[PDB]
RNA sequence: AGCCAGGAUGUUGGCUUAGAAGCAGCCAUCAUUUAAAGAAAGCGUAAUAGCUCACUGGUCGAGUCGGCCUGCGCGGAAGAU
């Protein structure tokens, strides 16, 4: 579990190289008045802003939250350290929520989307194929607090389901 | 009606925005020092800044303002021997 935790912290540090220089460029050229003249400009170090500024708030933990760990977590686990391990439950939550927002934050990635599903070769097997992918699609759904809207569904003739598309609405889906 | 002066403070109201400081918007449209000063009507900017305006004090020293009813006119109004 600690060795996991290094893992995922690690990947974080992997994002110190980025936020320190681009920062530095960013205040060296960019908050320049004399820069700011030009709306692109400032534009563009508003985006670098932004990538520093993500850095800042969610590495602390990373940082703050390894380093204070190890006195209090080392020998004692259960009496007296059993808030201070679920301690570290914190610190992997924020971690998790990092690795989230990396993931993210990219064009269209909040509007809900209507996957279809198409079969291929086979012709009977095939179907089957796609019934199943439909339904592992639904309980997703079902899994993630979403709310699935069937719009097109075709039976095929010996068996399963040839065509199907469907719409499922809420939070980045 | 010109003319001379002010045209402030909390305050750059917060936000979301890239930034937003009356003036991109979205919204609240309040209170201060009071003669009077819009969380701002226009220009202006990255945006501030800056330049006007509202109202208000002075100067001057008689009429003035924009509706109503009706009279007669103007424009709207270009064609082929
Ligand atoms: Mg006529």
């Amino acid at each position: 579990n600690a060795s996991r935790n290094a893992w995922k912290a690690s990947g974080g540090i992997f994002d110190i190289p980025q936020k320190e220089t681009r920062l530095k460029e960013l205040e060296r050229r960019l908050e320049d008045p004399s820069l700011w003249n030009d709306p692109e400009a400032a534009r563009k170090v508003s985006q670098e802003a932004a990538r520093l500024r993500r850095t800042v708030d969610t590495f602390r933990s990373l940082e703050s939250d390894l380093q204070g760990l190890l006195e209090l977590m080392e020998e004692l686990p259960a009496e007296e350290r059993e808030a201070l391990k679920p301690e570290l439950e914190e610190a992997a939550k924020k971690l998790d929520e990092l690795y989230h927002q990396t993931l993210l934050n990219f064009p269209h990635a909040e509007k809900n989307a209507i996957l279809t599903i198409q079969p291929g070769a086979g012709g009977t097997e095939a179907c089957d194929w796609a019934e199943m992918l439909l339904r592992m699609y639904t309980r997703f759904a079902e899994r993630q607090g979403f709310q699935v809207e069937v719009v097109d569904l075709t039976p095929g003739p010996e068996a399963g389901i040839d065509y199907a598309q469907i719409l499922v609405k809420g939070e980045n889906a």
